[PDB]
């Protein structure tokens, strides 16, 4: 066991899908995995392992923010033999042409967190996904007939930002979605020697204030999950 | 309701105790509150409202890290009329004279997060508790026969730090405990005009294994909760 | 002797009161202390040691700014056995509910100096006073019929700041008074393991500009010194 | 004409290959392009336009360093209708398993330059290539039977770095090649609304001190050029 | 009058000499100036105005540190028509070829203060003296048979720095003397459109520690003042 | 030979004039030097060595930007015995009183580059010229009947700045000219123990179009070169 996960080596698959919400992890396990068993509930951070089309797969929540997801991803990598992390989540859009429920794939993640500066002697670390994983997700999406944009996410420390003008800067630089984890997960993957990808569904628009409900985010982002799961199968081949 | 809390105005008391673990919020409500009812379960972040010695009190988890607790504390203050937040958590010690099971009260919180620099034009914001709340907690501890230590916490973004050298720096400058939230909560309190306090119990020494028993650790945890609750009664008058 | 203090161990009390204006030290010695003796004259920074109600107390100016007061406070702590420093000064106010002649006690001190970032590996050190000293001052004021406000000061490097907009930021975050020393003194206290407190009287309101009499100013200054001295006696118990 | 390019709209193809060395641009034009004509020689920064397998293509030097290449790429984008920039260059390796003449494709570029912080309100901008361009280069390489790694480059401001320890940090974080332009080109592409990719050939090893000569770099990195040119043809389809 | 100078326009010459130690102002006035009159006494910072070989000159201490000298130099320039400020002080040396009692002229001043970053949008402002003033001082020294070294000073915020290794960095980059004011004075001069120069005599060698006589110190101090005064006359032509 | 210069020790004089444009290095050699021979052509960065009034002198382009000129200046100093570098360039003006065709001598150079912070432990290094070289240039200009202005340059990383607000800041703090190299050259000179100076002619006003003729601009450029060359002769004695 690790300080935040009460499980043993072998309980997790070598690939783990991770939404922020543990209730969404539960939904994914019930809806997409066969013979799913619960493998963690420490701090209510539910994790499950089962199979998808014969392939062993785990799904576990990571909580909100870089510090939360950094703990869970680290522990999975160092103590549970996890090789790939696929974050499956929600984000807010800043671009006019990005719509609710659009799927975005974060090949890179910008951030206002200090965690990567702490790692990288206060220089600019480009927090990037694993290329093969990105390509796998793009291909899986195309096969499912689901549109997906590939580009930069922005991982925010403050959901309620006191700097509204920064959204104009994100928009200027083509940021596809604002979320709170990607740059941290990519930093952990680099630090601890694993591979990661973040896929998000646009759950709200930062400009229009249109948004999905809590229940919607928990149990209604299915296209993203299919993309993630099918992308793993492509990577296996 | 807010995006992260499915409740309405009035469902929370004007004071909320907040552990990081939602299962610990349930623990506190069941152990210390009468007539407690669950008032939130979005993302599994359990919140409850009940009475302590006739006084309406809420308790709700905040999750791990500054970005997680910043979401919940902001929402409680701006949308649920909450006037006081008391974080009740665990911390690690760096000072040799600070022992396992000491109760630490964070009058200030240092941090390696960028959130307060973002708020404060890249200058140094001293993230501080409300003085009257600190005084109420110190007095409640004294009434219970406990000598709390009052000083600085350090709120870390990385539980698994790559630095390591920073622990010697914390020790040099007298930091009493290392946790992951206080500086963020204090920043939110200042930004939105409310009051906050963090109390922690020392759960480990970034150092040896000083060795206690489960019964003793659990007793001290309960003492921290009693301190928090009694401090509210003192503040009321 | 030290580079800036021509005295020997024992010449200073373990508690030193420090005004910014060196002329105030002699005034304090003659007005409040019994049997005062001169203990320093280097650079005209006169220092005196005497008793207040039998308790050994010293007084010496600190000069304007963090670098000046950092020199004197360091030397006092490391070479003269000083345990407590109480800065007694003036500040400017940014909050409209904070009035001329109000007494402000700096439990914390924000700053635009780099000195604490230099100490603390470029992270945020919360520059804080000693809690008991804060509470002693509050209690001493109350006994004198004075209601002190306790909160954050802002310690400026530039009295004449080219960033006028920073005062609005200070106001938003609840800064009680603007001065030029507290964060530096608190940083030295932490670095060398001693205790400090800054008490200020509001001499100006930054935005507007109202007026006061010389007699009103002396009365208020005397009140602050009385608070400081009585607070020491409470600290001794 | 622009301040650093004496040409007119239409003189450049919508895709420009750019090595740092203008003499290499000359070599590429002579060796790979048909009917090549020189279109710029301001400051000796040679640029040419011709065809590759019927496709109009330009090649022009960009000079050494972020500030130099930022000028040329900006001007091409804003005044010459250039849609894609493919940097074709050299880099130094830090990883043990990366060998001389290996081809590396920079999906991302880390940097110690301040240029992207200036663009991005002092936050972390992940300087990334266009995904389709990366995928095109990977596919072209596979078709040519040439191995290519995809990952992060590091764009240095100082070729002669006073901080040798930073190479250990680059190695730790899996940096594939150290060069001096990629992060700047990616920043310009984002700022001015175009697409970019950097492909490099390992010309020296920072640890082993093995290196290619000046003449070698100028006229002997042919596999990289074929990859770049063939990748354009794939993008056209 | 200004907040720190109780004088009116015309009371100060257009050139002011400023030692750090306020006691030195009266010494300079009595020793070098004719017909001196007292023009300030606020906070014991005595100021005087007289003539040297018929030329109107003022002298007043500036206190220790950038924040102190920044207050006085600003007020002198904006409210008293002062055109030139010459700081005359002491410094510590890090270069072994720089000896006790050497005269150093700061054409530039490095710093670890944040004041110039605050002025200059967080970029690097090169804090420099006025060139003619530098050359005047060099020429005045030469006429007196003194060979002054001209180069960079380092203006420290912390006389007691916790970063001992910075002295090695200063040595490597050719810093001639360490003091606490020059960069601040040069920043004020640029901000308010005036001219400044810092001249220092080496009082200590940071690494080692050799000795000197009181008589040697006064001789060297007098030499520095003579250089400063004669340099003004050269500047007038 | 070095990686960027194909020459051997002795091929360069101990003083090298450096324009940004290699074609301008050829211009200078042909116009002002006798018996000039080309000594470098790697990357088209032409360098030449000849005599001026019997004195051995070299001239070689440095390319645009701090990173480019830092490579060439370092190599000249460490591998070719070069003792003095004189950059001879163009700059843009921000001050209304600084006119087209003024000759500006950079005693200091401000910058938005990070290179000197990397050298100097993230503090402010005042990037300065060699005093004797500045004095020699001023004297040579006077002998030729030109009044050079001596002050700060600003060395920009982005010729095409997204800021724009920074030009007002430069004007406020008295910057004489904006170019792209001086601060980097001065940093290299300090790091490797040599001497440097930057002289520029004002080619544009970041402001209007003041309007000159080609003949007049070219005359002033030649005057700058004459100043540089004659200054060397003065330095020799
Ligand atoms: N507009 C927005 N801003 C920031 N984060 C989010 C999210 C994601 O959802 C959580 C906050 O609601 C957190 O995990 C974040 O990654 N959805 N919409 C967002
Ligand atoms: N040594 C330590 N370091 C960081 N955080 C913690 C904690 C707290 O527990 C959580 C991480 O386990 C987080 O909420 C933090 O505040 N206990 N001990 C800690
Ligand atoms: N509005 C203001 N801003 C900055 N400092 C002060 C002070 C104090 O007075 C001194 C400057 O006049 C300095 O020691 C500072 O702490 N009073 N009012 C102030
Ligand atoms: N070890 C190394 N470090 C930095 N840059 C380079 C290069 C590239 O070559 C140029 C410097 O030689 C410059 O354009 C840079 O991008 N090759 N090898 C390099
Ligand atoms: N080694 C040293 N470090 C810092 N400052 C000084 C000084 C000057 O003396 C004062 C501190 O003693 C201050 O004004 C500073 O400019 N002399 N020697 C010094
Ligand atoms: N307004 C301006 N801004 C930046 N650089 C320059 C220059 C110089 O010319 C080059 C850019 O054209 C570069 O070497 C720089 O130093 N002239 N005018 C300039």
């Amino acid at each position: 066991a690790t300080p935040h996960i009460n499980a043993e080596m072998g309980d997790f698959a070598d690939v783990v899908l991770m939404p922020g919400d543990p209730l969404r992890a539960k939904y994914i396990a019930e809806t997409f995995l066969e013979d799913a068993r619960e493998v963690n509930n420490v701090r209510g951070m539910l994790g499950f392992t089962g199979t998808y089309k014969g392939r062993k797969i785990s799904v576990m929540g990571h909580g909100m923010g870089i510090p939360s997801c950094s703990i869970y991803t680290k522990e999975l990598i160092t103590d549970f033999g996890v090789k790939k992390i696929i974050r499956v989540a929600s984000c807010g859009a800043v671009l006019p042409h990005v719509k609710l429920r659009d799927v975005v794939i974060g090949m890179g993640a910008c951030t206002d967190s200090k965690v990567n500066r702490i790692r990288f002697k206060d220089h600019d670390f480009a927090a990037i996904a694993d290329f093969d994983m990105v390509r796998n997700a793009v291909d899986a999406a195309k096969a499912l007939g689901i549109d997906a944009r590939v580009g930069n996410l922005f991982s925010a420390d403050l959901f309620y930002s006191p700097d509204g003008e920064m959204f104009d800067v994100m928009e200027k630089y083509g940021i596809l979605g604002v979320e709170m984890e990607a740059a941290g997960i990519y930093g952990v993957a680099a630090e601890f020697g694993a591979k990661a990808l973040t896929i998000c569904t646009v759950s709200d628009h930062i400009r229009t204030h249109e948004q999905t409900t809590a229940a919607e985010r928990q149990t209604t982002f299915n296209d993203m999950i299919k993309i993630a799961l099918e992308s793993v199968l492509l990577g296996d081949k």
